[PDB]
C-alpha cells in the first residue's frame, strides 16, 4: 500500500514524493550514485526516500554521520538492512545481526590483524608474480589487455590461497571445479528484477526461505560446504583464513556451518570489489601519465629495481598509498553505507523511528563540491601528508567505518598495493583505441564501467 | 515485473505507458469514467492498458463491439475477468464461466421472462405502497429527503420479497436480522486499496483462497445459506425467485449450494444498483420540473389518479421508457463491459492475443459527441420512438448486449417504474438548498453521487 508513503512528510522532511507500492524505485533508472547525486543537490544535507515500502533516511552531516556508524553502533545502529532470501548464509558476518554479529566480530578480528596480514604477505607475493608473467604474455602478443579478466583472476588466486590453501593459477586452469565454483560468487545487482520485486514485495522473503530458495547458489555453497570438510579433515590431522579459523573455534565457538559461511561471505566480500577498484586504478594510472611515471619512481627508490615488495616496504610507499586512496575516493564501489534503527532515536536534533534504514551517501559525499575541490578530477595530492589532515573520515567513508566498518580493509589495501607494485615494476600501461575515454559508469546497481577497461600493456 | 507491458507497444496499438508493477492503475485517480473518458480523446478508437501486468483493450467501435459481445460471445469471449478471492460464490453466475456459465444461464432464464415478472408485479407493487407512505411520513414533516435511504429500503423490500418471500418493511424495522444481513451486500469498490493490491498482486489470490478468505462477507453468506435451508424446509412440505429456482433443481440441476449463490447475486447485483439508477432518475426530474410535470401527465392519463399500475399499463407509458433510458444514458453505473479473449482471436483486422481483456466503455460511449448531441445534456426526448431508431444498441449499453447481458435487465425495468409511478402518482420531487446542483459524481471505483442527493418531496 502507502502507509509508510506518509512518513518523512509526517516529520517535515524532504524527499521524492513516493509512488503506491513502488515507493521511490524508479528514481533508480540510473543507478544508485546518480539518484544519491541528484537527491543531495536538490534536497540538501538530509532527505527521506522510500524503497517500496521502506522508510531510508539519507544523511550527509558527518556529525551526524559519527553518531550513526560510530557513537551509537551498539545502542541503535548495530545492523544493516536485512537481506533475503538467505540459508545458512544467515550466519555470515556481513548479515549477522546483533550479539550473533558481535560475537562473529570478536571471533573473526583477530585473523585481519596486521601480524597476520604480515605472515599472508608471501603467499599474496606469489601470485603477484603469476599475474605478471600472465600480463608478459599477453603483452608480448601485442594486443590490448581487458583488466577485469586478469585482475580478477589475480583477485580469485589470491583469496584461495590465502584462505583455503587451494593454490591454482585461476587465468589459466579456468575449467578447475573449485575456480569454476568460486567465480559465481560475484557482488549481487540489488536493481536487477528479482531484487527490485523483493523490494516491492518483501512480504515474500518468508515463502521463499520456507522452500530454501537463496540468493547464494545452493550448488556453489554445496561445493564449497564439502570442500571445506575434507580439507579439515586434510590439516585435522597430517597460515590461510582457513587455518586462522580452524584454530579458533578450537576453544562461543564458530560452528562448523558458521565456519564456512565466513569462508564464503570473504569470496563474495573481496572478489570482486578488489578485481574493480584495481581496474579503476589503472585506469586512472594509464590516463594519467604522469601519475603512472611518478608511481614507478617511487617503487623503484623504495624497492631497487624489480626487489620483490615486502609488508614493510609497502607501508613505506607514500605516493602509492595517495594513488589508492584517490581512486576510491573517485569509485567507492559500496557507493552507499546503511544502518537501521532498531528503536526510536534522537541523533543531532532529529528524531528517527525505529525501522528506519540510515544511509550515508558514500559516493555522493565523495564527489561534493563542498568538501572537495574539482571533486571530478584525479588528484592524489589530495591525499598527501599536508593535504591529509584536510579530510573528515564521516566524509572519506571507501570502508565505511566504526565498529561495523570494512573488516578486511587492511588486506585488500596490502592485497591491492602488492599487485600495483609488481605490476608497475615490470609493465607501463597506456590507453588503447578502444579505451573509453573519459570512463563512462554503469547505469545499473553496481559501481563499475559501462564498458570493461582494456589498456594496452607494454613491458619495462 | 513488466514482461506484459511491451503487448501493446508490439502491436502497435495506443496507450499510456505502463509503469513497472502498477501498470496505470495510477491513472484511476479520478475513478473509471474520468480514465475511460480521457484515453477515449487522447487515443481515439481503440487504447490499451494495464491493470497491474493485466492487459486491456478498449473498444470504441460498435461493429467491433458487436463481434465481441455477440458474434463471438461462445467461441472467445465468454468470460468476464477472473474474480477473487471467492469460496463458494465461484458458481454465482456472474462469476461462473464456460460450460459451468452457460449452463446456469439456462436454468436461471426461465426466471426472468415476462411471463414471471408479471406475476411477480403484485409482489413488488405493494412495496411501492409502502414507499409512498414511508415518503408520505418523511414529507408531512418537512424536511428534505436522503433519496438513498428511501429507495435503498425500497430496493431491498422488492428483492427480499420477490425473491425469498421475506416480507419486511425495511426502512422500519433496520435491526431486523434478515436486513442487517442482507443490506451488507453492496457493490465492490474495484480502486479501494484491497482491490487495487490484488490487482497489483493477483498471485496471491489463490493463497487468500486457500484460506477460505473472500470477498463475500463470510458471516452474511453463512447466514443467507442458514436461511434458504430452512425456508426449502418450509416450503417443502406445506410466486418469487427461490420458488422458481426450488421448482427448477426439480428436474445437470441446480445444485443446493448454487441455489445459494444465485440468491445472494440476485441482491448484489439488484440492490446497490437499482438504488443509485433511482436516485439519479429523481435528481434528473428534480432539476427538470418540466420533464417530471410531464411525466406526471402522462402517469395521471395512463391510469387516471391513482389507479394502481399493472405490467400492462407500465408497458403504456411511452414518456416513463424515455425518461429511464435518458438516465440510464447519463449514468450507466456499471461504467464498463469486460470480456476475456480465450483464445487468439482476430476481430475486424485487429490481432487480440488470448487473455487479453477486451473492455467497452459504456460511459465514454454514453457521453461521446460524436454519437450524441450536447451529451451532457438531459434530453429524454432521444429515446422517442421519432429519435430511437437513431440508436446503435453497442452504443448504448447500460444493461450489456450479448448473450452474458444482464439477466435482470426486464426485472430491473419494470420495479424502477412501478417504483416511480406509484411516486410520482402522489409527490412532486425539488431541490433543496443542500441539493448538489449541477450533481458531481464520486471519483471513486463506483458511479455515485459525490453527496447523497437529498430532495424536498411535497405531497400532491
Ligand atoms: C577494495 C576492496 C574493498 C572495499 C572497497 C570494501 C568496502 C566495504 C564497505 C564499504 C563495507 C561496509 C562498511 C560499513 O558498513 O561501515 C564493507 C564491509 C565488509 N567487508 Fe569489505 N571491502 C573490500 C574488500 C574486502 C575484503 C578483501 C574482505 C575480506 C574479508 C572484506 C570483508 C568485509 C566484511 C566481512 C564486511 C562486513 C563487516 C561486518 O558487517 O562486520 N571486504 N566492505
Ligand atoms: C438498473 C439496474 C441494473 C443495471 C443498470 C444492471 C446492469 C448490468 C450490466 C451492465 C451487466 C453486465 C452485462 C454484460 O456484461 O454484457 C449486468 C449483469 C448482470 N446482472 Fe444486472 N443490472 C441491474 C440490475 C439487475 C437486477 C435487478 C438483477 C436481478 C437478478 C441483475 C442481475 C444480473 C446478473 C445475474 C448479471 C450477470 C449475467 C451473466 O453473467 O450471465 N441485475 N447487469
Amino acid at each position: 500500500g502507502t502507509h509508510s508513503h506518509g512518513l518523512f512528510k509526517k516529520l517535515g522532511i524532504p524527499g521524492p514524493t513516493p509512488l503506491p507500492f513502488l515507493g521511490n524505485i524508479l528514481s533508480y533508472h540510473k543507478g544508485f550514485a546518480m539518484f544519491d547525486m541528484e537527491m543531495h543537490k536538490k534536497y540538501g544535507k538530509v532527505w527521506g526516500f522510500y524503497d517500496g515500502q521502506q522508510p531510508v533516511l539519507a544523511i550527509t552531516d558527518p556529525d551526524m554521520i559519527k553518531t550513526v556508524l560510530v557513537k551509537e553502533a551498539y545502542s541503535v545502529f548495530t545492523n544493516r538492512r536485512p537481506f533475503g532470501p538467505v540459508g545458512f548464509m544467515k550466519s555470515a558476518i556481513s548479515i549477522a545481526e546483533d550479539e550473533e554479529w558481535k560475537r562473529l566480530r570478536s571471533l573473526l578480528s583477530p585473523t585481519f590483524t596486521s601480524g597476520k596480514l604480515k605472515e599472508m604477505v608471501p603467499i599474496i607475493a606469489q601470485y603477484g608474480d603469476v599475474l605478471v608473467r600472465n600480463l608478459r604474455r599477453e603483452a608480448e602478443t601485442g594486443k590490448p589487455v581487458t583488466l577485469k579478466d586478469v585482475f580478477g583472476a589475480y583477485s580469485m588466486d589470491v583469496i584461495t590461497s590465502t584462505s583455503f590453501g587451494v593454490n591454482i593459477d585461476s587465468l589459466n586452469n579456468p575449467q578447475d571445479p573449485f575456480v569454476e565454483n568460486t567465480k559465481k560468487l560475484l557482488r549481487f545487482d540489488f536493481l536487477d528484477p528479482f531484487f527490485l520485486s523483493i523490494t516491492v514485495f518483501p512480504f515474500l522473503i518468508p515463502i521463499l526461505e520456507v522452500l530454501n530458495i537463496t540468493v547464494f547458489p545452493r550448488e556453489v555453497t554445496n561445493f564449497l560446504r564439502k570442500s571445506v570438510k575434507r580439507m579439515k579433515e586434510s590439516r585435522l590431522e597430517d597460515v590461510d583464513f582457513l587455518q586462522l579459523m580452524i584454530d579458533s573455534q578450537n576453544s562461543k565457538a564458530l560452528s562448523d556451518l558458521e565456519l564456512v559461511a565466513q569462508s564464503i561471505i570473504f569470496i563474495f566480500a573481496g572478489y570482486e570489489t578488489t578485481s574493480s577498484v584495481l581496474s579503476f586504478i589503472m585506469y586512472e594510472l594509464a590516463t594519467h601519465p604522469d601519475v603512472q611515471q611518478k608511481l614507478q619512481e617511487e617503487i623503484d627508490a623504495v624497492l631497487p629495481n624489480k626487489a620483490p615488495p615486502t609488508y614493510d616496504t609497502v607501508l613505506q610507499m607514500e605516493y602509492l598509498d595517495m594513488v589508492v586512496n584517490e581512486t576510491l575516493r573517485l569509485f567507492p564501489i559500496a557507493m552507499r553505507l546503511e544502518r537501521v534503527a532498531k528503536k526510536d532515536v534522537e541523533i543531532n536534533g532529529m528524531f528517527i523511528p525505529k525501522g528506519v534504514v540510515v544511509m550515508i551517501p558514500s559516493y555522493a559525499l565523495h564527489r561534493d563540491p563542498k568538501y572537495w575541490t574539482e571533486p571530478e578530477k584525479f588528484l592524489p595530492e589530495r591525499f598527501s601528508k599536508k593535504n591529509k589532515d584536510n579530510i573528515d573520515p564521516y566524509i572519506y567513508t571507501p570502508f565505511g567505518s566504526g565498529p561495523r566498518n570494512c573488516i578486511g580493509m587492511r588486506f585488500a589495501l596490502m592485497n591491492m598495493k602488492l599487485a600495483l607494485i609488481r605490476v608497475l615494476q615490470n609493465f607501463s600501461f597506456k590507453p588503447s583505441k578502444e579505451t573509453q575515454i573519459p570512463l563512462k559508469l554503469s547505469l545499473g546497481g553496481l559501481l563499475q564501467p559501462e564498458k570493461p577497461v582494456v589498456l594496452k600493456v607494454e613491458s619495462r
